[PDB]
């Protein structure tokens, strides 16, 4: 059953981007937000997601910001969080070019390339003239309530997700009799089975990598 824990692996990580994409679009549409932006006020902007946030958490993205062609008009500030210069964002933008569509890119930070999956969706206004550009976007580096959210969905006992070789996160907590290290550099399919996933972004490959480990029941 590995092609099938490999495909579940699939779902739940196609499950939380549909989560997010539906969210997007629809905030995207929400002339309280599009007037806000025209208004020319970040405060109702800011207040905006706040409140859009204040209930929908854990299914919030990690960046969001607003843009028309490069000049960013609002941005929630998490960028800096992640060590990402509001500069490398403008070349996101030109990145991520094509609306409806997520995008897997790579940012500096701190000496360590920072993985991103980003979606645009156009702001426009209730007159038809798009009004802007709202960037919704994911960090993979670290993000353990993602990869956490994929292990239980799948009942598996870890899982880590490597940009091969390197891993961006896991589920390991120092106890296993196995090490993270082992993990990664460990044959496909042994005491502890060693399941590989490519991952798919929007049906197409992608060099995301999660390791999930079975412990070999026979045993």
């Amino acid at each position: 059953t590995s092609v099938q824990t490999s495909s579940l692996i699939q779902s739940l990580f196609d499950f939380r981007l549909a989560a997010l994409r539906i969210h997007q679009d629809s905030t995207a549409k929400n002339a309280s937000l599009i007037n806000a932006l025209v208004s020319r006020d970040s405060s109702r902007l800011d207040e905006f997601f706040s409140s859009v946030d204040e209930l929908e958490l854990s299914n919030a993205p990690d960046l969001r910001f607003i843009s028309s062609h490069d000049n960013i008009l609002w941005d929630d500030g998490n960028a800096s969080f992640y060590g990402i210069a509001q500069q490398e964002l403008n070349k996101l933008i030109r990145r991520v070019a094509i609306s409806g569509n997520w995008h897997l890119v790579q940012t500096p930070s701190e000496g360590k390339s920072v993985h991103i999956l980003m979606r645009r969706s156009s702001l426009i206004e209730a007159t038809g003239q798009v009004v802007g550009y709202l960037y919704v976007g994911i960090v993979l580096n670290d993000n353990f309530a993602l990869l956490e959210n994929i292990r239980s969905g799948s009942n598996s006992e870890n899982l880590v997700l490597a940009v091969d070789t390197t891993p961006l996160v896991s589920t390991l907590k120092g106890n296993e009799p196995y090490s993270l290290d082992y993990v990664v550099h460990s044959a496909k399919d042994d005491s502890f089975i060693v399941g590989q996933t490519f991952l798919e972004v929007e049906s197409v490959p992608t060099y995301l990598c999660v390791y999930s480990i079975q412990t070999n029941q026979n045993v």
